[PDB]
């Protein structure tokens, strides 16, 4: 007859509420009326965990749902006051004579809304067949699909959330006021420094390479300083293909592309007289970085001056015995010929240095448009938006995936509002501009592939499983294994067979929506449009979580470290690539680099997008307990202690490196894409 209702309120700003809360307990035998949760003094203060003794007029049997109503106080002859938004963490019912019932919530309640909560026990559609519970699932997803809808942003792009401004978003997918404040303070302060220094308003060349060091007065990091110390070095130019900003392109080469006519004579110096180009190709010691996708891309106008982009090809040589990876040849065009020289390290100073810089510029355009924006933001959004629409609150995958979706819809809405719009940093200060970004995404979407998204398949495909000093791989694979083991445990707990995976209609709709809205129903993407086995499910889910956390962390963390010394990552180029050799000079080199304002505007932007604003949410840390059962909680503990072991391994490893790799240290990896 009696019931103890324990309720936890959020600690966030505004989490508390002055409004009155009432609950209706629904059971197999029936539903109770609205029951008040009103004790002496104020309840539902921010961070509060309070008990309420409630009594039901009659029996309800086994508890099924928990309907939570909220209404503002009611003055006689004045009506209600005003809605006071309330964030609820969880409910807990305790009937006689014992046995607790935990109802996880973790969402905002507003106005005359009604929160319907199931017991914390995760349940697939075929888990509990009670019609009251099936009705709850169906009506919930119906509401979700109405709340969060799709729209086409551009042709050939993945679809996105149908919201124009960040203000139109629901509270449940918004930045916390804390995180947002922290973010805008950091930005306003950063912009102020760069602005008052008059650098955002300087149209023209840097007076010298030395003046470019002024960036280190704005912001400063050891890795950024290190880039300036060694940017001219070949080993550093090459190593950044492995442990730098964009470590996903390098791949082993047994057959040199015909449009890249490197001869044995061109590489005889570096390789030595002991072998030849063909011999080393067969050895598997030669690797290639091909920015061909940039070929003929649309370019931007900066300060009324037409900008330029190359689409280079870089041949690299991995010297024996853990020696350095060294560049052999660079061609700055996809079309060979006398007007596109193959530059060697044996060329003069500025020819070779100019050639390398062009490749670094290609890395920028490629990284930010495809590796960062498309792969580490747009696809995670699709995963997020599909998850919200197709997987209900009580579904195991929702419980698993929901922390890895936090703020993703928010940050992307922000980008579409303030990043890739006219007048803003991309349009303003990048070489390829808005149309270039779009054109790249459009091309890449037509040849995307499931294997690149799954790290073990990615490393295998590119044939870089054994290349030394590849820390993005080394650390990335350990984390992937950890996530894969974590996911397989969760799947093993809830899905007893492959048939049980096939019959999950909600799961199949989830994969199908990602395939449709995310990858445009392209079979050539190699991405599943359905999941027929548990093995496939484990891999797919692992790919999602990994993409939303470590992948973004790996390609985001190094942005400022890489761009702070601008010659190491020029956002644009102001002259076309050289057509002859022996023309490059220091004066010409600076004339080719972007103007001061474009330089500092991009650096300002990348510095802000490198750091996770506000409080952190480390990978594998889930303060929101959606999983209330024991078995999933063990899996979380295992996943957490493993990440710690992986971390400690990375500390030891980095301790003996002049330039450590920290971008994949688990404590520094966010659960989701949020910046
Ligand atoms: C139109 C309104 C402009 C307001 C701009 C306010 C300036 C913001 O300053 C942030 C950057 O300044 C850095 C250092 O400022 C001095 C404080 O002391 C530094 C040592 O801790
Ligand atoms: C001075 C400009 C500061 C930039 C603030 C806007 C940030 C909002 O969008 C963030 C999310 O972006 C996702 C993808 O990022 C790729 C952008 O690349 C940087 C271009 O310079
Ligand atoms: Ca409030
Ligand atoms: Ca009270
Ligand atoms: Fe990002």
């Amino acid at each position: 007859a009696e019931f103890r209702v324990r309720v936890s309120t959020g600690e966030a700003f505004g989490a508390g509420t002055w409004d009155k809360v009432s609950v209706s307990i629904v059971g197999t035998r029936g539903e109770s009326p609205p029951l008040p949760l009103d004790n002496l003094g104020k309840e539902f203060t921010a961070g509060a965990e309070e008990d309420f003794q409630v009594t039901l007029p009659e029996d309800v049997g086994r508890v099924l749902l928990l309907r939570v109503h909220k209404a503002p106080p009611v003055l006689p002859l004045l009506g209600p006051l005003a809605p006071d938004a309330w964030f609820c963490r969880w409910f807990q019912l305790t009937p006689p004579r014992g046995g607790h019932l935990l109802f996880p919530c973790y969402q905002w309640l507003e106005g005359a809304g009604t929160l319907v909560l199931q017991e914390g026990t995760a349940k697939v559609s075929w888990a509990d067949h009670h019609p009251v519970l099936q009705q709850q699932r169906q009506e919930e997803l119906q509401a979700r699909q109405e709340m969060y809808q799709w729209k086409a942003y551009n042709p050939g792009w993945p679809h996105c959330l149908d919201e124009k401004t960040v203000e139109d978003l629901e509270l449940n997918i918004k930045y916390s006021t804390a995180k947002n404040a922290n973010f805008y303070l950091q930005a306003g302060s950063a912009f102020a420094e760069m602005k008052i220094k008059g650098l955002l308003d300087r149209k023209g060349l840097w007076r010298s390479l030395n003046e470019m060091k002024r960036i280190f007065n704005f912001r400063r990091t050891p890795a950024a300083e290190h880039a300036f110390e060694h940017w001219q070095e070949d080993a550093f130019f090459a190593s950044q293909f492995l442990n730098g900003l964009n470590p996903v392109l390098i791949r082993r080469c047994h057959y040199l592309p015909k449009n890249f006519p490197v001869t044995d004579a061109m590489v005889a110096s570096v390789l030595g007289p002991g072998t030849s180009l063909q011999a080393e190709l067969e050895k598997g010691s030669l690797f290639l970085v091909d920015h061909g996708i940039l070929s003929g891309i649309q370019t931007n106008v900066i300060n009324g001056k037409p900008q330029f982009s190359a689409a280079p090809m870089t041949l690299l040589y991995q010297s024996p015995g853990c020696g350095p990876l060294l560049p052999l040849a660079i061609q700055l065009s996809q079309t060979p010929g006398p007007n596109s020289p193959i530059f060697l390290p044996t060329d003069d100073k500025w020819d070779w240095l100019l050639a390398k810089t062009w490749v670094r510029n290609a890395e920028f355009s490629f990284h930010e448009a495809l590796t960062h924006l498309l792969h580490s933001h747009l696809l995670p959004e699709v995963f997020t938006l599909a998850t919200l629409r197709q997987l209900p609150h009580c579904h195991p995958l929702f419980k698993l995936l929901i922390p890895h979706t936090r703020y993703t819809l928010h940050i992307n809405t922000l980008a579409r509002e303030l990043l890739i719009v006219p007048g803003q940093v991309v349009d303003r200060s990048t070489g390829i501009g808005i149309e270039g970004f779009s054109e790249l995404i459009q091309r890449n979407m037509k040849q995307l592939n499931y294997s690149l998204l799954c790290l073990p398949e990615d490393i295998r495909t590119r044939g870089v499983e054994d290349i030394p000093g590849y820390y993005y791989r080394d650390d990335g694979m350990q984390i992937w294994g950890a996530v894969e083991r974590f996911v397989s445990e969760i799947i093993g707990i809830y899905y007893p067979s492959d048939e049980s995976v096939q019959d999950d209609r909600e799961l199949q709709a989830w994969v199908r929506e990602i395939f449709s809205k995310g990858f445009l129903n392209q079979e050539s993407s190699g991405i599943p449009s359905s999941l027929e086995t548990r093995e496939a499910l484990v891999q797919y889910v692992t790919m999602v979580i990994f993409t939303c956390s470590a992948k973004h962390a790996a390609v985001s963390a190094g942005q400022f470290d890489s761009c702070a010394w601008m010659p190491n990552l020029p956002p644009s180029m102001q002259l076309p690539p050289p057509t002859s050799k022996g023309l490059a000079t220091c004066e010409g080199f600076i004339a080719t680099l972007p103007p001061v304002n474009a330089t500092c505007d991009v650096i300002l932007a990348l510095w802000l997008l490198s750091k996770e604003p506000g409080d952190q949410r480390p990978l594998g840390t889930y303060p929101d307990e959606h999983f209330t059962e024991e078995a999933p909680r063990r899996s979380i503990a295992t996943f957490q202690s493993r990440l710690a072991q992986i971390s400690r391994g990375i500390q030891e490893r980095n301790q003996g490196l002049v330039l450590p790799y920290t971008y994949l240290d688990p404590p520094l990896i966010e659960n989701s894409v949020s910046i």
